[PDB]
DNA sequence: CCCTGTCGCTGAGAAGCGTTTGC
DNA sequence: CCCTGTCGCTGAGAAGCGTTTGC
């Protein structure tokens, strides 16, 4: 049931993705099929989300939406998309989501 | 892919299972379909194996064969089968298998 | 009134072939 | 010669709807 984690190279990042990076959490479009789930807010939406470049990462715990990465970690998804060494907060052990903060 | 853990009540234990409890690890019968995997020796065989009664347990980590439970923990599978409060060594945090001993 | 924001819950949390059997 | 025994490796290690959005 685990979704395979695929590292999208920075060269394959397209302008359409940056344009679709969410800037308002209430301006999201839900889609049970094409949407992606943000690890932080746990919403499956169609806005562009981060891609963890850590090979040891797995699943969707490396996927963060615009508002969540902006407000919970002070980082921009556009910068994370273009960063080839970017690691997700779960990989860095700094994730402050409701599940990761207790454990 | 996780096999559902089902608690078999002690009243439903049958004599055919005790007779099929393994007494020699080299006298096992491998079966990819009907066999069960012992958590300790990681062999999928048809001999009777333990059933963990802990509701919080999951998967097959509570399944131990005759020789493994006898030699690695000093307990008999027949006694474990008839014990309604029996917990697997992984549940007790005392498992000494090659994977559990390091972690 | 201002940096336009977030957690609960369920079900989830491997298994088994291969290279495997003591001093 | 005796209590008739065991580990490596791969792939595994959730996700997302619902009850969800700041002081
Ligand atoms: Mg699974
Ligand atoms: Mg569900
Ligand atoms: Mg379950
Ligand atoms: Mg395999
Ligand atoms: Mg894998
Ligand atoms: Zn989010
Ligand atoms: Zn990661
Ligand atoms: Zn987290
Ligand atoms: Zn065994
Ligand atoms: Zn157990
Ligand atoms: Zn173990």
């Amino acid at each position: 049931m685990t979704l395979p984690h695929i590292i999208r190279p920075v060269e394959e990042v397209t302008e359409e993705e940056i344009r679709n990076i969410c800037s308002n959490s209430r301006e999201k479009i839900y889609n049970r099929s094409l949407g992606s789930t943000c690890h932080q807010c746990r919403q499956k939406t169609t806005d562009t989300k981060t891609n963890c470049r850590n090979p040891d990462c797995w699943g969707i715990r490396g996927q963060f939406c615009g508002p969540c990465l902006r407000n919970r970690y002070g980082e921009e998804v556009k910068d994370a998309l273009l960063d080839p060494n970017w690691h997700c907060p779960p990989c860095r052990g700094i994730c402050n989501c409701s599940f990761c903060r207790q454990r």
